[PDB]
């Protein structure tokens, strides 16, 4: 189990001022550290922000988290449920900021929200080096669904935030599991795009430095997407994508004719594009949606790998191995074509 422990500087908030937080399991002597960002969509304006804080109060608000959770998946402790880093110091940080982990605005006169996610990460980060997180050797900071796009958008952070704190020698590394979308066309049209650039400015939301001085000013969006914010990263970064995603295919407006047909595998095609040149990736042909904290996520494979034993070969190459893959995506163009999908 992983206990909760709220920010001690009550100034990172939630989106409604209650103090953000994270939940830590410590594994004495390990010197391995995972934060993992929670997802769960966002929202972009004060009409939405209010829906959500009626419906999906925990992902807003500390004020009803649990004092316990389960480590489950990359999360767990357990070699069986998790044989890439069973023995790891475990932190789960709880989505509580509706902006893909990307704000650094405060709940004031002129904001009914805060929307801090970048600063909450910083915060975590800065609370943990005196648990332990100072004798690191390797903190990954790995996350699902918006956590995924936040690990693409926060890791560099992360990285220089412990650079200019004195800690060189803690390697910084990222996991993106589910975060990496495609801004293309809708199947049916009215889209991730529009709602990030509101978002964006809705949020005051913050993107890596050279994918900023890249799209600079009022462009910033485009850092959201993993195709283009990735080659702009210094921190190795780890890319876990099911080629159909259901969150992609949902602001697709896709729930079989030509057409459609058509449309799915074009989508496929271009998400196995996208992945071409990331060395370290982990891309199945299921229509599914986040692995890296269910249970039984040693199930998938790609080309007779699992995604822990390709965590493990990637461990090794930041040390080609052989019999000890890192890049593995799927080729065949349906969902449900690789027989270890999800159920
Ligand atoms: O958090 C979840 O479960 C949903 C997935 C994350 C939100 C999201 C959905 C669709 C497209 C996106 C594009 C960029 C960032 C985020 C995008
Ligand atoms: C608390 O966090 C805010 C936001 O990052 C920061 O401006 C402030 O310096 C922090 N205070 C302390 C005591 O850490």
């Amino acid at each position: 189990d992983l206990r909760l422990h709220l920010l001690l500087n009550t100034s990172v908030t939630c989106n409604d001022g209650s103090p953000a937080g994270y939940y830590l399991k410590e594994s004495r002597g390990s010197r391995r550290w995972l934060l993992f960002l929670e997802g769960g969509w966002y929202c972009f304006n004060r009409e939405n922000c209010d829906s959500r804080y009626d419906t999906m109060r925990r992902l807003m608000s500390s004020r009803d988290w649990p004092r316990t959770r389960t480590g489950t998946g990359i999360l767990s402790s357990q070699p069986e449920e998790n044989p890439y880093w069973w023995n790891a110091n475990m932190v789960f940080i709880p989505y509580c900021s509706s902006d893909v982990w990307s704000g650094a605005s405060s709940k004031s006169e002129k904001n009914e929200y805060a929307f801090m996610g970048a600063l909450i990460i910083q915060e975590v980060v800065r609370e943990l080096l005196g648990r332990g997180l100072s004798g690191a050797k390797v903190l990954l900071l790995a996350g699902s669904s918006a956590g995924g796009t936040g690990v693409l958008l926060n890791v560099d952070r992360v990285a220089e935030q412990l650079e200019k704190l004195g800690y060189p020698a803690i390697q910084v590394r990222g996991l993106a599991d589910s975060g990496w979308f495609l801004d293309n066309k809708q199947y049916r049209h009215t889209a991730p795009t529009e709602a990030i650039r509101r978002g964006i400015r809705y949020w005051n939301g913050v993107v890596p430095e050279r994918c900023r001085r890249q799209f600079q000013e009022g462009e910033e969006w485009n850092c959201f997407f993993g195709y283009k914010v990735y080659p702009t990263l210094r921190s190795p970064v780890f890319v876990v994508q099911w080629l159909f995603d259901e969150a992609q295919l949902t602001v697709d407006n896709v729930h079989v004719q030509e057409g459609l047909r058509l449309y799915i595998q074009n989508l496929g095609r271009e998400l196995r594009h996208t992945l071409k040149d990331v060395p370290a990736s982990f891309a199945p042909a299921c229509l599914s949606h986040e692995i890296i904290i269910r249970s039984h996520w040693t199930d998938v494979q790609v080309k007779g790998t699992s995604l822990p034993r390709a965590l493990h070969c990637w461990d090794r190459s930041l040390h080609p191995l052989k019999g000890c893959p890192v890049h593995l995506v799927d080729s065949c163009p349906w969902p449900h074509c690789n027989p270890s999908c999800p159920t």
